[PDB]
């Protein structure tokens, strides 16, 4: 349905400049998105190894990787095969700001999902936790997704945590806004998507590479 | 009743505030289900009503013991009973108005009543917007995320909270709570969320500008 | 002398407040300079001393009557007295802590003196932080932007500020206010700028918690 | 000094995607560089008309032009020939963000400054004023501009506003490092930088084409 099998393929082409570093990173995935999980590899082929932690792109890199409930329209599937483009600002507590930019499109052909992807920050602190790579994971998250009625478009809202090598947080404010290409004919009510999102480094002597795996449920508002 | 809870008990509020510039007093009275996370609370504003703004604001303003927590997850604050705890919020609402909230609770085991102290300010809302207008319908439900902060002995809560408009649109605010125990706490709980709903209902009249909130919280892990 | 101001006045001040939950009453007296912006205040903590906080935060909360205008700048402030004015105004700091400020401003023609009634409050200051830690200097001087709201009647005042810290670093700060004449002014200012600079002698010792500010300010149009 | 003539020449590369909008921008311009004024014009040379309004990018196309006085250190003439780099962070009443990042250097030979900017935005409302655009000018501004002691670098605090055609104010948040690609010998103490930003739109049929000029000054502390 809507270009999709349970289990399929995927590619990414991250574009990026990080406080002033340009840098181009690709990957490919296995995702299951009825289940809403999904794992890829990623490696730098432009400007590694990276002057900054790996962890600040991991959400730049698909809310079709979602579990919804029959009840709740699945705006991201919806949209396919043509797929929606999303924009989303992120907001550190210490005063770093990263905007990033995709275009999602299915291939029914391939039965693969290709995934093309601007990035850009500044102003991180140069001996901050990012620049210094201290970073270990994004905590668990619970992201408030909302129609927005007359545009036809959805908003993004969740406040992230990034885990310290010392055991503190690092707070990060996504807003996102998620567009499909198409009109889409139902929307949905509000509701939250929870998410678990993880990272290890496969580096190596040559490329800098590693591997993310998420798993997104959506679930209502309830109670 | 090991904290000076009870499974049925009985509430009470005393709210000073300031609003921009306008100063007001409320107190109320209410039953709550500690255990069962509902509470049910009557407000009456005795002095300076009837608000020049929205009664919403105020509500979140009004009790973290009033939660469900499942048995795996450390109750910090029923434990913090029945000496009790206090808080301090801060709400950043999207068009730049900023408020403050301090609350003080404790319980008297003597009247199996729970004591609230508010002290509310806020400053800086348009004249034109939402809340000067009384635009407001209600606090939309939520989920906030609770975290220790281990060597402070603390927990802090961070939500995004939603206010529905009559138009059928959203305001947004933002609250970034610290909860501190008055009593050094032994256990502390691992980061958890706290979903919340809370409605209310304007219960006024010629003589007395009045009102009803009914909260449900309860608490969970991350679902994954 | 046409708004009950001299060349040469008096103030006072009470200031009620709570910040991270601890209350505290503070007063003072000054000698003013209205016309050349000049003005020097000693203030005296008179109940919850010693504070378990940074004196600086509470600086810019005890007046822009004490503003040098360029006569081609209509002077709001003064243009509001004897009856005066009140402000509200939010603090924004960068290790995420929130004070909001409410002021009201008013002149004894039979006094000469200008009467200050500040309630403060503020929340979420880390513990570890360089106001928890009285690690503080002096606020920076500075630069506010100072805006009309035509149709409200009022003021709009904003400026990031600066606190320096003992090490040498700058601690940040968003400051903004709303200034409302008590009366409905006739002349609205044309936006413009103001300077300040406001320096800090704490006087203290085993009796009373005490301390000297010194503030001076002068407003200018943009200088191109 | 520091390869730099009272009267200069310019030219300006925006590459910039906003609200999912790309788009290239080039400009030329005659400046100032000790008088602190300057005046450039500028084309779209891919993805115009824009669908969104011209000021927003004012801001993306140089401190060098700024007159400094003998005893406030010139951190930016200074940083020149080689030049020095800036990214930027802006933040709009209404959600939206930008971030900007520019590397300005100067041919000796062509007497020529050359600005290569990058430009990204998300999250601007369909309907605001920006992408319905409704602006005519930024109000002028008195910038917060502060040394780093140990980082060797500048930072740039301003609360911008952009007036709406109906007589209201936009605001905006500007954030800005500004970082030498030399070592600097001497610092700044901190300063205030004033300026006066206009645009008059010069498009026609074909291009579009409007021209930007500014006056900056520094100032100190005083009082």
């Amino acid at each position: 349905k809507h270009g999709l099998k349970e289990e399929m393929t995927m590619k990414y082409h991250m574009e990026g400049c990080v406080n002033g570093h340009k840098f181009v990173i690709t990957g490919e995935g296995i995702g299951y998105p009825f289940k809403g999980k999904q794992t890829i590899n990623l490696c730098v082929i432009e400007g590694g190894p990276l002057p900054f932690s790996e962890d600040i792109l991991s959400a730049g890199f698909d809310r079709i990787f979602t579990e919804y409930p029959q009840d709740i329209v699945d705006y991201f599937k919806n949209s396919c095969p043509a797929g929606y483009t999303w924009g989303r600002s992120f907001l550190f507590e210490d005063g770093a700001v990263c905007i990033c930019n995709v275009d999602i499109t299915v291939s029914v052909k391939e039965n693969c999902i290709y995934h093309k992807s601007i990035f850009n920050g500044v102003n991180f602190p140069a001996d901050g936790p990012v620049m210094k790579k201290m970073t270990t994971n994004w905590e668990a998250s619970c992201e408030k997704i909302m129609p927005v009625p007359k545009q036809g478009i959805l908003k993004g809202d969740v406040s992230m945590y990034l885990l310290l090598k010392d055991g503190g947080r690092y707070r990060c404010q996504f807003d996102t806004v998620y567009k499909a290409k198409s009109v889409p004919s139902k929307m949905p009510e509000w509701h939250f998507i929870q998410h678990k999102l993880l990272r290890e480094d496969r580096s190596d002597a040559k490329n800098q590479k590693w591997q993310l795996t998420e798993h997104a449920i959506a679930f209502p508002s309830a109670l």
